[PDB]
């Protein structure tokens, strides 16, 4: 039917109705550390979000995001391998059914509980819509999370997931400042690729944080009480939200980093 993680509508399925689903720049991938090549012409990332605007935290039936005013040059990612300036749009999060797995990046076949993607768009396109449709339309910053010590910069979040648990509920969420989720260290591996769900579009510029940051079991328990159903229909977990590795094909993987 419409796309989804279970067994009848799964990423398996994706390719009857999204046919670039076997193409030849599709993510996730593994990222094997020992054949990514570190490449010294990196510039470093720049994340420049201090003026960062939240507006709403949204269960959009395959995950939850938190979306930002991307109407002027607030929240953007420059540098690294990108050209230009990328407006931060939203922030969301795939993960699993237990901490063994959620990542949708895997770095030498090692699952990572979650991976949260930082989605931004390259301003010369003038709008995301316009963007996913150019091979630089989109920026994504992946970073894994790993369970351990509580992250408290994602306690907020955690915190209000009990008032959108079904599709297509939504809350206000403003004043969240999203550096309070980003690891020490930016060192990143960077590659082409695709967006991860429908419609696997090859926009994407992936820079994939080294640095996982650690969250506690009782935060991604919270994430795992979401429904991927709409209110009143039968209650399924949303759990397992993530895209497995995708062929790397005729593609390279950069680190920059030594
Ligand atoms: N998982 S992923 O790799 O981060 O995938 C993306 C990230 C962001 N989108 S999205 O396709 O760019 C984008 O498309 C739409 C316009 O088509 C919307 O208005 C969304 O606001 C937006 O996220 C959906 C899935
Ligand atoms: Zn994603």
């Amino acid at each position: 039917h419409h796309w989804g993680y279970g067994k009848h509508n799964g990423p398996e399925h994706w390719h009857k109705d999204f046919p670039i689903a076997k193409g030849e720049r599709q993510s996730p991938v593994d990222i094997d550390t020992h054949t990514a090549k570190y490449d010294p012409s990196l510039k470093p990332l720049s994340v420049s979000y201090d003026q960062a605007t939240s507006l709403r935290i949204l269960n959009n039936g395959h995950s939850f995001q938190v979306t930002f005013d991307d109407s002027q040059d607030k929240a953007v990612l420059k540098g690294g391998p990108l050209d230009g300036t990328y407006r931060l749009l939203q922030f969301h999060f795939h993960w699993g059914s237990l901490d063994g797995q959620g990542s949708e990046h895997t770095v030498d076949k090692k699952k990572y509980a979650a991976e949260l993607h930082l989605v931004h768009w390259n301003t010369k396109y003038g709008d995301v819509g316009k963007a996913v449709q150019q091979p630089d339309g989109l920026a994504v910053l992946g970073i894994f999370l790993k369970v351990g010590s509580a992250k408290p910069g994602l306690q907020k979040v955690v915190d209000v997931l009990d008032s959108i648990k079904t599709e297509g509920k939504s809350a206000d969420f403003t004043n969240f400042d999203p550096r309070g989720l980003l690891p020490e260290s930016l060192d990143y591996w960077t590659y082409p690729g695709s967006l991860t769900t429908p419609p696997l579009a090859e926009c994407v510029t992936w820079i994939v944080l080294k640095e996982p940051i650690s969250v506690s079991s009782e935060q991604v328990l919270k994430f795992r009480k979401l429904n991927f159903n709409g209110e009143g229909e039968p209650e399924e977990l949303m759990v397992d939200n993530w895209r497995p590795a995708q062929p790397l094909k005729n593609r390279q993987i950069k680190a920059s980093f030594k």
